[PDB]
């Protein structure tokens, strides 16, 4: 009824594009397909499950306090996700037989066919296609938010889609974007809620819904909603559509510099979305209105959005599950390199495979 030991499988070694790979026999025909900066990934066949998978060998994972904590953070997040519309962890392993020998971490996930950009480039999406894609994003977000997890960087490139229009949210852990990466005419910022683009206040769940808003608008119009050339140009694009802040919002803006700046802008009324998204399903227009609200406190939540008439064909309250609590205390904890490395090691060897 219990089980008290673990069977360490047999590993095999090989050099793939300058680097060594030590993986379980299980995984066959490895072929390099890229990097990312946090390591390189090979595509492989998992003969034990019959799945095409992505194997990621983390790169210098315990290089510093910061990197060792990134590593641990990513492993904790991925280990936690158990939902259809969210990237889950298929396997995680190290060839090391003890903590003394522990150096490398390999992460295994579903091999992803295409992301939302790839989908959008190969064809034009119908309204029903958009209903289904957004529903799924929101179904996954409900789950994510249940556990007080903020994705914080929702993007078409972070959304995998398959031949059946099924979708998963990708890219959680990840090293936060740097200032230079967020600078200029770049997709890395076009989907950001303004609260966090200019650091108006302390942010939360609600920033993800703004991102969904931008994504949905783009899928319907075929155009980036707020393609600013820089932080300020982007702000102007947003206030144009959504209106300059009223009094209640200005208060919630901690920073007084932001406040002073905002006020220096000629005021503007919300535009009529019906005239901005001409020809769109009126239910989509109404939903957008409820998503793209400047004051984050009054944004519709994922749970509520799933009940919106726009998703009538897919909504089913008994098939929209919630997550087990996710303990994030470690984010506030200060430890040494070898201490994050040990926590990480403990998480590797305690992995329980899916059914």
């Amino acid at each position: 009824m219990l089980e008290m030991s673990q069977e360490r499988p047999t590993f095999y070694r090989q050099e793939l594009n300058k680097t060594i790979w030590e993986v379980p026999e299980r995984y066959q025909n490895l072929s390099p397909v890229g990097s990312g900066a946090y390591g390189s990934v090979c595509a492989a066949f998992d003969t034990k499950t019959g799945l095409r998978v992505a194997v990621k060998k983390l790169s210098r994972p315990f290089q510093s306090i910061i990197h060792a904590k990134r590593t641990y953070r990513e492993l904790r997040l991925l280990k936690h996700m158990k939902h259809e519309n969210v990237i889950g962890l298929l396997d995680v392993f190290t060839p090391a037989r003890s903590l003394e020998e522990f150096n490398d971490v390999y992460l295994v996930t579903h091999l992803m066919g295409a992301d939302l950009n790839n989908i959008v480039k190969c064809q034009k999406l119908t309204d029903d296609h958009v209903q289904f894609l957004i529903y799924q994003i929101l179904r996954g977000l409900k789950y994510i938010h249940s556990a007080d997890i903020i994705h914080r960087d929702l993007k078409p490139s972070n959304l995998a889609v398959n031949e059946d229009c099924e979708l998963k949210i990708l890219d959680f852990g990840l090293a936060r974007h740097t200032d230079d990466e967020m600078t200029g005419y770049v997709a890395t910022r076009w989907y950001r809620a303004p609260e966090i683009m200019l650091n108006w206040m302390h942010y939360n769940q609600t920033v993800d819904i703004w991102s969904v808003g931008c994504i949905m608008a783009e899928l319907l119009t075929g155009r980036t909603l707020f393609p600013g050339t820089d932080h300020i140009d982007q702000l102007k694009l947003i206030l144009r559509l959504v209106g300059t802040p009223g009094a209640e919002l200005l208060k919630k803006i901690s920073s007084e510099s932001a406040r002073n700046y905002i006020q220096s802008l000629t005021q503007m009324p919300k535009m009529n979305f019906a005239n901005v998204f001409i020809g769109a399903n009126p239910l989509a227009v109404d939903l957008l209105e409820k998503m793209l609200v400047l004051d984050s406190d009054k944004r519709i939540t994922a749970a509520q959005a799933l009940a919106h008439a726009y998703f009538a064909q897919y909504h089913d309250p008994d098939d929209e599950p919630v997550a087990d609590p996710y303990d994030q205390s470690f984010e506030s904890r200060d430890l040494l390199i070898d201490e994050w490395k040990s926590l990480t090691y403990d998480e590797v060897i305690s992995f329980v495979p899916p059914p």
